[PDB]
């Protein structure tokens, strides 16, 4: 999974464009979840994550077996870090190294990805998760992220000379994936399988400290906004 051929599958003219979202239901026949052992102490989160079943859908490919450790300070976001690991080329770059600075207090938001591609458009692009079953909670994942980085990235365009900025949102729940950026239906399916497995470790995480769940309530509480 690429970033760069992801955001060269949108088409952006002029202006600033939030393209059509797509709704992407769980329909592959789906392996089992890997063993899943999970440790929690204070060096953090010690996942050791089993082979995944064979299926005919070949889905889990971008699973590593193995060990892996997450600081606890962190686990709060398992569930976003670990579904989008395979897209999260991380730089944390902030919409003034890319956009004219305006001062309107949104010049540090740090979205999950700014890419400006050789024709020279502009694709922000924010990923989410969501633990409920129903569309509304995709879409409400989905409507957030629109309204937190909108007016913003308007404002900027509005005083850009030819600006194509695309601004991308991905959600990823167990049970479909809501998008504006197009996917085939087996890297959503993908997407869906690793967020089954992130859930399943931060469900396991939280068993046993509970108190990520209160760092991860706050902590999308102020993502609202900032």
């Amino acid at each position: 999974m690429n970033l760069e051929v992801l955001c060269g599958r949108i088409n952006v003219e002029n202006g600033l464009s939030l393209g059509e979202p797509g709704l992407y239901d769980q329909i592959y026949d789906r392996p089992g979840l890997p063993d899943l052992d999970v440790t929690v102490d204070a060096t953090g989160v010690t996942v050791d994550i089993g082979a995944v079943p064979d299926s005919a859908s070949q889905l889990g490919s971008s699973i590593n077996a193995g060990l892996i450790t997450i600081q606890l300070s962190e686990a709060y976001k398992i569930n976003h870090d670990f579904t989008f690991s395979g897209l999260s080329k991380t730089t944390d770059r902030r919409l003034s190294e890319v956009f004219p600075i305006t001062h309107d207090g949104s010049d540090g938001m740090t979205p999950d990805v700014i890419h400006t591609r050789l024709d020279g458009t502009i694709v922000v692009v924010e990923f989410s998760t969501t633990r409920s079953h129903n569309i509304g909670g995709l879409e409400a994942a989905y409507r957030t992220k629109i309204e937190k980085y909108r007016d913003p990235i308007s404002r900027r365009v509005d005083i850009m000379e030819n600006p194509r900025v695309f601004f991308g949102v991905i959600v990823v729940s167990s049970g479909g994936v809501l998008s504006n950026m197009p996917l085939t239906q087996d890297e959503a399916e993908e997407l869906m399988y690793r967020f089954c497995i992130a859930n399943e470790i931060y469900t396991k995480a939280r068993s046993m400290d509970a108190d990520i769940e209160l760092q991860k309530s706050e902590e999308e509480l102020e993502a609202i906004s900032r």
